[PDB]
């Protein structure tokens, strides 16, 4: 408990590509490489050899491979994968020294899923059963780990904004972060879906039903980059932000993310740029704390050429690795609460850090959930 040296640093990542862990499938261990995703349910594997892969899991290689017999076709806004569902033997090298059974769809099929030049083969869907394909009766991986072992029931993240990071399965390492944890009620097991009650920027609140803030739902996504907001937030934020920063000026197509903007090498202006507030609904009636992250997280470098990170939304609010990479965030399922503390490894500046703060006092704050 509260260290765990031998799983700090066990993820990598390209800008943009996301955080992957190293996983083994099957008997012997095939070792493949695996993005850490809080939004989605299913352990899905390349299975067969499209040409974006480094490596794929060859089900024949396997003793311990069994056969569900059963196929799962799944698809996204852009993109699907279609496979073959069964179970095998499943570790982390570089997390709990255990071995599990667990549920793999073996991917035979997928359209804009992997991504060109990238290290990952699959995807490690941490959320609950609730989202899994094809239903909530395929057990995911987290919950198989948890039901076999003695590993406790819980994991958190540090992802550091070449990217790098943590993912402490079991537990929390105290060395990760700074300051205190402040926690927020997990408001129903499906996605790790939280609620918002406040939004600020540079302390200037939208000053909207927060009810807005939660339309249909907001969640911890480790699987995407960007903070997204629903479009009637999102309108209000950028022309907040606007407001912010209108002492210089911006095409307007880059706040849509239609493109990117430039300045010459270390020039980047960040102090115009205003801090975002999210207040998250605390333990304690009436009781909020809030996280503050910095343009450093919500403009991100293409590889001086940044995009904007923020972006309208009609699954309601997804706090990406945007938020993440400022906070070690605690998945801290068996209390149903996910925690928040800075990150001693995020991005920063002379001026200004990200900031985890409480108690404030905000009334009605059950009126902000969407039903
Ligand atoms: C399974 C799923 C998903 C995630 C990624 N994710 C990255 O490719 C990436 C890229 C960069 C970063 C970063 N930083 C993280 N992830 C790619 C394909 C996916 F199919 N997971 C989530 N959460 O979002 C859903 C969606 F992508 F469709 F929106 C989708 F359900
Ligand atoms: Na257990
Ligand atoms: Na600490």
């Amino acid at each position: 408990r509260g260290s765990f040296v031998e799983m700090v640093d066990n993820l990598r990542g390209k800008s943009g590509q996301g955080y992957y862990v190293e996983m083994t499938v099957g008997s012997p261990p095939q070792t493949l490489n695996i993005l850490v995703d809080t939004g989605s349910s299913n352990f899905a594997v390349g299975a067969a050899p499209h040409p974006f892969l480094h490596r794929y899991y060859q089900r024949q290689l396997s003793s311990t491979y069994r056969d569900l017999r059963k196929g799962v076709y799944v698809p996204y806004t852009q993109g699907k994968w279609e496979g073959e569902l069964g179970t095998d033997l499943v570790s982390i090298p570089h997390g709990p020294n255990v071995t599990v059974r667990a549920n793999i769809a073996a991917i035979t099929e997928s359209d804009k899923f992997f991504i060109n030049g990238s290290n990952w083969e699959g995807i490690l869907g941490l959320a609950y059963a609730e989202i899994a394909r094809p239903d909530d009766s395929l057990e995911p991986f987290f919950d198989s780990l948890v039901k076999q072992t003695h590993v406790p029931n819980l994991f958190s993240l540090q992802l550091c904004g070449s990217v790098g990071g943590s993912m402490i399965i079991g537990g929390i390492d105290h060395s990760l972060y700074t300051g205190s944890l402040w926690y927020t009620p997990i408001r129903r097991e499906w996605y790790y879906e939280v609620i918002i009650v406040r939004v600020e920027i540079n302390g200037q609140d939208l000053k909207m039903d927060c009810k807005e803030y939660n339309y249909d739902k907001s969640i911890v996504d480790s699987g995407t980059t960007n903070l997204r907001l629903p479009k009637k937030v999102f309108e209000a934020a950028v022309a907040s932000i606007k407001a912010a920063s209108s002492t210089e000026k911006f095409p307007d197509g880059f706040w849509l993310g239609e493109q990117l903007v430039c300045w010459q090498a270390g020039t980047t202006p960040w102090n115009i740029f205003p801090v975002i507030s999210l207040y998250l609904m605390g333990e304690v009636t009436n009781q909020s704390f809030r996280i503050t992250i910095l343009p450093q997280q919500y403009l991100r470098p293409v590889e001086d050429c940044y995009k904007f990170a923020i972006s309208q939304s009609s699954t309601g609010t997804v706090m990406g690795a945007v938020i993440m990479e400022g906070f070690y965030v605690v998945f801290d399922r068996a209390r149903k609460r996910i925690g928040f503390a800075v990150s001693a490894c995020h991005v920063h500046d002379e001026f200004r850090t990200a900031a985890v703060e409480g108690p404030f006092v905000t009334l009605d704050m059950e009126d902000c959930g969407y039903n």
